[PDB]
C-alpha cells in the first residue's frame, strides 16, 4: 500500500498519447507522399502503404485500447478479448507486409526480366486484401474459444465489483499464454522473421554473384586481349578469341545492342583471319576491339554495376525496417516466454511490462524516419509536402 497507482498511470498514458500523435502524423505523411508522386507508385510501395495503414491504426485504435485495458475495467469477456487482441491483427498485418516486400525485391533481383509481367498492381491489391483477412483471423483466434473466459478470477471480479459474468479487463487473465508463446510468437512472428532473414540473405548473395560474373567477364575480355598481342601462333590467337567471344555474349545477358554487335562482329572478323593463318592481320584486327570496349562495353558494365549497387542499398534500407520491428517487439515476446516457461520465476515487474508495451508501440513511428533518411525519392517528396503544405 505505497505510491498511488494514478501517478504511474499518468506517465504511461501521457507517453502513449505522445506516441499515438507521432505514429499518426508520420504515417499519414507516407501515404500522402505515395498518393501524389507517381515515382513512388509501384508494387513495393503499396506494401509500404499497407504497413503505414497498420501503424496509423496503432495510434488511432491500438493505443487507446492499450490505455483502456490497463485500468482493469469490468466488461464482457469477449468484449475484453477484442480490446486485448486487436493489436495483434495490426502486428500480423505488419508481418505480412514486411514479408511481401522481401519477396518482391527478391523476385526483382533474380528475374528482373519477367518482373513486370509477374508482379502487377492488380495482383498486389489482391495479395494485400487476403493478408488483412488472414491477419484478422490469426489476431482474433482467442475469440474463437482459445481463451480464459471459462476460468475467471473469482477474487478480482468481486474486488472490482463487476456485474455477473463480467470480468476485469486484464490481458494475462483473458488471453492464455500458450496461445501467445506457441501460436503467436513461434509460429506467427518468429517463423516469418526467419524467412525474411533468409530472403534477404539470398538477395545480398545474388547481387554479390552477379557483380562477380560481370567482373569475371570483364577481366576475361581484357586478359584474352593481352594474350592476343603477345602470341606468335595462329591457333594461339584463335583460342583467346573464342574464349573472348563466349564472355562477350554472356555479359550481353545481364541502344546498347549496337555496342555488343560491333564487338562480337569484330571478334568474328578476327576469327576468320586466324583460321586462314593470317596472324598479324588477326592481331591488328583484334586491336580495334579496345576502342569498341572503351566506347560501349565499359559504359554498360559501369551502368549495370550502379544499378546492382542501388538494389543492394535499397534492400539494406528495407532490411533495417525488419530489424527495428524485431527490436521493438522481441522484449515483449521474451517476457512472455519467461512468464510461460518459468513458473519458479517471479513475474516481470509492472513497470517493465509497460516499458516493453511502450517500446512495441514506438515501432510505428521510426518507419517514416527510415524512409526519408534512406530513400531519396521519399525524402524529396516529404520536403515538398512540408514546404508547400500548408505554408
Ligand atoms: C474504429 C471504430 C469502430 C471505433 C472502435 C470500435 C470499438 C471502440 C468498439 C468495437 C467493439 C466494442 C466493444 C464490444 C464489447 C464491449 C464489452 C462491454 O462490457 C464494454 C464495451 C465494449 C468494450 C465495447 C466498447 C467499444 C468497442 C470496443
Ligand atoms: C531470436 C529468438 C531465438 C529469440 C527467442 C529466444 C528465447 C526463446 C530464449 C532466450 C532465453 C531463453 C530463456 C532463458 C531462461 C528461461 C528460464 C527457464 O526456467 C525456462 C526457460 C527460459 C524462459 C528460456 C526460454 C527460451 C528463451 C526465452
Ligand atoms: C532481445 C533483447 C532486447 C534482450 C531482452 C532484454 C530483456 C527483455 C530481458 C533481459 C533479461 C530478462 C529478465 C531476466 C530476469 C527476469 C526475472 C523473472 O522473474 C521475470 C523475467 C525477467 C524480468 C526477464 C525479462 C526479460 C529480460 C528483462
Ligand atoms: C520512451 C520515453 C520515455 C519512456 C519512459 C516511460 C516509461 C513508462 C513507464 C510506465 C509506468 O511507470 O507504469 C506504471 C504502472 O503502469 C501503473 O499502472
Ligand atoms: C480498420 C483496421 C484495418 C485498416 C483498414 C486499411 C486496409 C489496408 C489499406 O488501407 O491499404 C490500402 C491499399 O493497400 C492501397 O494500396
Ligand atoms: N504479457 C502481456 N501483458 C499485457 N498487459 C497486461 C500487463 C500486466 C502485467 C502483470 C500483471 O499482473 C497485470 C497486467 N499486454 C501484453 N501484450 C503482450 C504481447 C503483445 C504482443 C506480444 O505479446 N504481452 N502482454
Amino acid at each position: 500500500d505505497g505510491a498511488p497507482p494514478i501517478m504511474g498511470s499518468s506517465v504511461y498514458i501521457t507517453v502513449e498519447l505522445a506516441i499515438a500523435v507521432l505514429a499518426i502524423l508520420g504515417n499519414v505523411l507516407v501515404c500522402w507522399a505515395v498518393w501524389l508522386n507517381s515515382n513512388l507508385q509501384n508494387v513495393t510501395n503499396y506494401f509500404v502503404v499497407s504497413l503505414a495503414a497498420a501503424d496509423i491504426a496503432v495510434g488511432v485504435l491500438a493505443i487507446p485500447f492499450a490505455i483502456t485495458i490497463s485500468t482493469g475495467f469490468c466488461a464482457a469477456c469477449h468484449g475484453c478479448l477484442f480490446i486485448a487482441c486487436f493489436v495483434l491483427v495490426l502486428t500480423q498485418s505488419s508481418i505480412f507486409s514486411l514479408l511481401a516486400i522481401a519477396i518482391d525485391r527478391y523476385i526483382a533481383i533474380r528475374i528482373p526480366l519477367r518482373y513486370n509481367g509477374l508482379v502487377t498492381g492488380t495482383r498486389a491489391k489482391g495479395i494485400i486484401a487476403i493478408c488483412w483477412v488472414l491477419s484478422f483471423a490469426i489476431g482474433l483466434t482467442p475469440m474463437l474459444g482459445w481463451n480464459n473466459c471459462g476460468q475467471p478470477k473469482e477474487g478480482k471480479n468481486h474486488s472490482q465489483g463487476c456485474g455477473e459474468g463480467q470480468v476485469a479487463c486484464l490481458f494475462e487473465d483473458v488471453v492464455p499464454m500458450n496461445y501467445m508463446v506457441y501460436f503467436n510468437f513461434f509460429a506467427c512472428v518468429l517463423v516469418p522473421l526467419l524467412l525474411m532473414l533468409g530472403v534477404y540473405l539470398r538477395i545480398f548473395l545474388a547481387a554479390r554473384r552477379q557483380l562477380a560474373d560481370l567482373e569475371d567477364n570483364w577481366e576475361t575480355l581484357n586478359d584474352n586481349l593481352k594474350v592476343i598481342e603477345k602470341a606468335d601462333n595462329a591457333a594461339q590467337v584463335k583460342d583467346a578469341l573464342t574464349k573472348m567471344r563466349a564472355a562477350a555474349l554472356d555479359a550481353q545477358k545481364a541502344d546498347f545492342r549496337h555496342g555488343f554487335d560491333i564487338l562480337v562482329g569484330q571478334i568474328d572478323d578476327a576469327l576468320k583471319l586466324a583460321n586462314e593463318g593470317k596472324v598479324k592481320e588477326a592481331q591488328a584486327a583484334a586491336e580495334q576491339l579496345k576502342t569498341t570496349r572503351n566506347a560501349y562495353i565499359q559504359k554498360y558494365l559501369e551502368r549495370a554495376r550502379s544499378t546492382l549497387q542501388k538494389e543492394v542499398h535499397a534492400a539494406k534500407s528495407l532490411a533495417i525496417i525488419v530489424g527495428l520491428f524485431a527490436l521493438c517487439w522481441l522484449p515483449l515476446h521474451i517476457i512472455n516466454c519467461f512468464t510461460f516457461f518459468c513458473p519458479d520465476c517471479s513475474h516481470a515487474p509492472l513497470w517493465l511490462m509497460y516499458l516493453a508495451i511502450v517500446l512495441s508501440h514506438t515501432n510505428s513511428v521510426v518507419n517514416p524516419f527510415i524512409y526519408a533518411y534512406r530513400i531519396r525519392e521519399f525524402r524529396q517528396t516529404f520536403r515538398k509536402i512540408i514546404r508547400s503544405h500548408v505554408l
